[PDB]
């Protein structure tokens, strides 16, 4: 795994990091 930053969790690597929703909401 790898953790986010502005989530403080855990994720894999995931071609959905389509989450770039850290440029716009
Ligand atoms: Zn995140």
């Amino acid at each position: 795994p790898f953790a986010c930053d502005i989530c403080g969790r855990k994720f894999a690597r995931s071609x959905x990091x389509x989450x770039x929703x850290x440029r716009k909401d």
